[PDB]
């Protein structure tokens, strides 16, 4: 392998794009619009093929905790970062990878076809006319949240339902919606940033849900990001091996630090479920303020009011707003290659399709990790590149439909038989699954005996990209550096006024039991 | 006394109204504008002698811990209000105890003077032409938000400042400042609202502040109003009784929970002072995603730039927002009345003027509680109707002297020497005292021998306006009812979506926990005489 492929210049497209060069591959980007980010570039109007995003996103992950593993952001950048800023590190990331010259622009790919099998032919549309080629092996960013799932069968009535309509993908900006009354079907992460914005000048938002999330603030113990201080190693461990109760009755605390969420109403049904948390810092107290009500789930529509699965009724309903996710298509593959069938995505751990006698082709960031997704498809991509080199070998077509099912089995016992959680995985679990498979996941235990202090670190304390740059192929020397120091570009942003200026508690009552344990 | 004056239909003025009507007193109100709620009232324009507030104001005080005293909000109301939604309240109010016919609107008094003192004349003109008329007594409730502070003096270099700067008064909406520089001066309450308002889509926003204040959630514990958790007759006392530091201890532990104020910038000088923490729900996460950036007080201005007392300089600010607070005055009224000198006002408990021979005018609202104001200025009033009467009698002038020191030299010691904290007064001690006066002030230890449910609920829950209708004259049968169901009406606007489901297997965590631990508790105490 050598001349390799790449669909977009999303994320999932640069990182790949990088971890090619970086093993001495010779890649080429297709990307169908003008630029890079995907999602993540901010556009006023919603344009085909490319996934939107409203225009006040802001992330739901730390920059020290999601940025690439031996590419820190910059100390002076925000810990959560605003849609527009983090293009900033994107476009920061290629300028300093130089891999901006492997990307044509407005050439979208309209198939991918298997030449007599190791390699793939595919066809290019430019400016309307359409040019071929050939390559040993292909990696797929395409995304996944561009296609709109909107079940209206689920909600009757909604053929009479007069005045306005739409899904999350078409929302983009508050202003229109000044003083209605809005419905928004789902608690999305989106749902909630959604609801939150029309909520402020709205008469009135309501939110439907018969589950109804745990709400959880970006804002953790003493500020610090909440990714920062949930995946850590040690933790993570706890959450597997402990009795599922014991760990749903620890969620269940933690979460209501905040608010009781029975009181709030969005209490779940089954918090046996390790189901995302959303992730708004607003929900809350605009629940309290009552720009926002909750409600359970619609039961039926009518032409201007809504019943409900609780018996209530909500009159005088002026727009509906279907936050009811996306599901997805690659409409440039054969349709057997990426097959998904009964609530379950058949490929080698959400990469590589098993049926594929030469292991030349991969989809990346086709995962809904529980952290953040920007670490997830650098290891995807570290894995695949070495897959196509022959440095790493895939085990048979039998034993990788083998795991596929026992992994999505678990997955389901793990998340419920949603079709909105096909892709959801624990987090750190799965980095470590991919490190392995190239030797980069650290053997913390190892690292007992030389640096101690290391070895905690990356134990107890939290897991960052930079972990996996510590052994095995492809190192960083600033790993060891830039884990010791992040406190510093964590607090580098926000300590930005200074004053200049537990203590004997802690040295007493550890004395004090080095008192009972010593006079005997 | 009978014919009674009350400038202005504030929420000051619409309480005074009804607190009259209540001890049979007949009163007029004058007000400047065409509408009640003075401050409250959302208007587009800044319009002038009535306090602005930019559109999007939400009440920072729970509706069951700052309604009247004899009249909840309906169960309907969100636990904290929209300014729109508040004033819906106060019609409600107007409307349900007949207080509009004593209002007269677009008449503003231009002067209340003394004749042959028990009695003032009060000039108000109408449309051009100005008659005269004459009062027994009057009550002042003209407000005090309406006058901004701007200290230009202190900040040097402003007048070089090229772009543009303006006051909170004058703040009212964020659309037009889209991606701009925009440094705000001060940790107000307003500041906070406004510097997240603008943070949003602005390029950046600054926050300039030496002192810099605890930023501290509305919501509280197990999601429950702040005001409900904070304000209990039990824990007043605590943060009185025990030693300064031990109570700065608490609040500095208290306070940091949400986030460490030192990471976030904005660590106190002085954690000795139990000065009024800003109430904002989004400042902390709006300083993460970096929206806004704290920093010290500003130094000097140049053209396009800030200095900074820390030495730190901002490039390119293109807008300046003084949120350097109000001063106040009464236009309308005698000089040496309302003496304002030396960082005290001169007024018997925040109200009469103790030079007066005879009793018949007060100030009411000219105070900034640390609870809600709207209850302590129901009790000013039903302490003020009644002295008119004669029902209640002030002390002697060497007497109401030496309290307005005695007063002022504990708040300067207890919130600091600052001409912000003028009228900064401890919440619950305040009502107390104008119980009292009235004795509406519940006694509890003999409220023990007789329902003790109601005793342990008022020391220990939540102090609500409620409380002090249960004794001493006006009272309320709907006292120990509104107390004992509060929890209802709170939940009703919120608990909106509802499970169903009694809790033994799945879920009911602390429930036979507790039954344990005070059973192994009922074991610890009884095997002594096995
Ligand atoms: C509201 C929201 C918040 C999120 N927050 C976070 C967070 O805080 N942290 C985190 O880690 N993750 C987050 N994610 C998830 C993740 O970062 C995004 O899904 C991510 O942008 C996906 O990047 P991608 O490159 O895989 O897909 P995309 O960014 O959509 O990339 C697709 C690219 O492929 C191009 N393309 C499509 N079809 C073709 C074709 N035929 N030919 C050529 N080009 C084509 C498109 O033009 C586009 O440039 C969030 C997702 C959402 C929806
Ligand atoms: C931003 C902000 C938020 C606040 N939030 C809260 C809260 O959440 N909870 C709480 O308990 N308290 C709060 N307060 C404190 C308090 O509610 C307000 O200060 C409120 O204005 C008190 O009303 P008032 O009647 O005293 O004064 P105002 O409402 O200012 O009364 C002025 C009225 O008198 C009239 N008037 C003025 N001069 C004359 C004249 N010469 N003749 C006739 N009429 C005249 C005006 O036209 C107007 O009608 C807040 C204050 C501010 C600034």
């Amino acid at each position: 392998a050598k001349k390799v492929a790449v669909i977009g210049a999303g994320v999932s497209g640069l990182i790949s794009l990088k971890c090619c060069v970086d093993e001495g591959l010779e890649p080429t980007c297709f990307e169908r619009t003008e630029d890079i980010g995907g999602l993540w570039r901010f556009k006023e109007n919603v344009e085909d093929g490319r996934a939107s995003i409203y225009q006040s996103v802001i992330t739901n992950t730390s920059k020290e905790m999601s940025c690439f593993s031996d590419f820190p952001m910059p100390e002076h950048f925000p810990n959560f970062l605003h849609n527009s800023k983090l293009l900033e590190y994107f476009r920061i990331f290629a300028k300093k990878f130089d891999l901006l010259k492997y990307i044509q622009f407005q050439t979208t790919v309209l198939s991918v076809k298997k030449c007599p099998d190791g390699q793939w032919e595919i066809v290019t549309e430019s400016n309307g006319k359409e040019q071929s080629a050939v390559f040993d092996a292909v990696m797929v960013c395409s995304g996944h949240h561009i296609l709109p799932h909107i079940p209206l069968q689920s909600f009757p009535g909604i053929e009479r339902f007069k005045g306005q309509y739409f899904h999350s993908r078409q929302y983009k900006h508050p202003e229109g919606f000044e003083g209605k009354r809005i419905l928004v079907i789902g608690i999305g992460n989106s749902a909630s940033d959604i609801a939150v914005e029309l909520s402020k000048k709205a008469a009135q938002v309501f939110i439907s849900t018969r589950h109804g999330s745990w709400v959880m603030s970006r804002i953790s113990d003493d500020g610090y990001p909440w990714d920062m201080v949930f995946h850590t190693r040690f933790s993570s461990m706890l959450r597997n091996v402990l009795p599922r109760t014991v760990v749903k009755w620890m969620m269940e605390q933690q979460m209501n630090r905040w608010f009781n969420h029975e009181n709030y109403g969005l209490e779940p049904q089954n918090k046996y479920l390790m189901k995302e948390p959303v992730l708004n810092d607003d929900l809350p107290s605009r629940l309290l303020y009552g720009a926002i009500k909750v409600k359970s789930r619609v039961k039926e529509l009518t032409e201007t009011s809504a019943i409900f699965e609780d018996g209530t009724v909500e009159e005088d309903i002026d727009v509906i707003v279907f936050a009811t996710g996306y599901t997805f298509s690659f409409p440039f593959l054969e349709d057997s290659l990426v097959k998904v069938e009964n609530n379950m995505v058949s490929l080698y751990k959400y990469m590589f399709p098993p049926h594929l006698e030469k292991p030349t082709l991969a989809c990346i960031g086709l995962i809904q990790p529980l952290g953040s997704i920007f670490p997830t498809v650098e290891l995807q991509a570290r894995w695949v590149t070495r897959v196509f080199k022959g440095l790493c070998t895939l085990p048979s077509e039998s034993t990788m439909m083998a795991d596929i099912i026992k992994r999505n089995e678990k997955r389901i016992d793990l998340f419920g038989e949603s079709q909105s959680q096909i892709l959801q995985t624990n987090y750190i679990d799965y980095l470590d699954e991919l490190a392995l498979e190239i030797g980069a996941k650290p053997d913390l235990l190892s690292l007992l005996l030389k640096d101690p202090k290391l070895a905690m670190k990356l134990y107890f304390g939290p897991c960052n990209s930079y972990q996996y740059r510590l052994v095995g192929p492809g190192q960083w020397e600033g790993a060891r550096n830039a884990i010791f120091t992040q406190k510093q570009r964590i607090l580098k942003p926000l300590k930005t006024r200074a004053l200049k200026a537990l203590l004997k508690i802690l040295g007493l009552l550890a004395v004090v039991v080095a008192f009972f344990f010593q006079l005997q």
